[PDB]
């Protein structure tokens, strides 16, 4: 793996229940790249852990399928697969870190959503 980008930012799931975010709390993210050593085929993953504690709090890989929205200046809206799983969760951090962010995982779903296209939509 490499590492494309680390920031400091909050994380939050949303709960179907009572129809709102509920705060998981900070952390630090790294967005990594991983690229396959026979197709130099690309996968990437977002990974978040507590500060001080260092717990893992956020493993998850980008796939085709994965919608971001920019839900407002400093918060991006993603969905995630994968029952009682939390579907969708929300990252807060400043302006400056959320742009990137956005910037970096709608390249790579984008390149993912290129390929699925050409390899299973004829």
């Amino acid at each position: 793996e490499s590492n494309v980008l680390q920031m400091q930012c909050k994380l939050f799931v949303f709960d179907k229940t009572s129809q709102s975010w509920v705060a998981v709390g900070r952390g630090l993210l790294r967005l990594n790249d991983m690229a396959s050593t026979d197709d130099g085929t690309l996968q990437s993953r977002l990974v978040m852990r507590t500060q001080g504690s260092l717990r893992l709090i956020l493993n998850t890989k980008l796939w085709a399928q994965m919608q971001i929205d920019k839900a407002s200046e400093k918060s991006i809206r993603i969905t995630a697969m994968d029952d009682q799983g939390v579907k969708v969760f929300l990252i807060s951090a400043s302006s400056k870190d959320t742009g990137q962010l956005y910037a970096a995982l709608h390249h790579r779903i984008l390149a993912l959503r290129s390929r699925v296209e050409q390899e299973q939509e004829a």
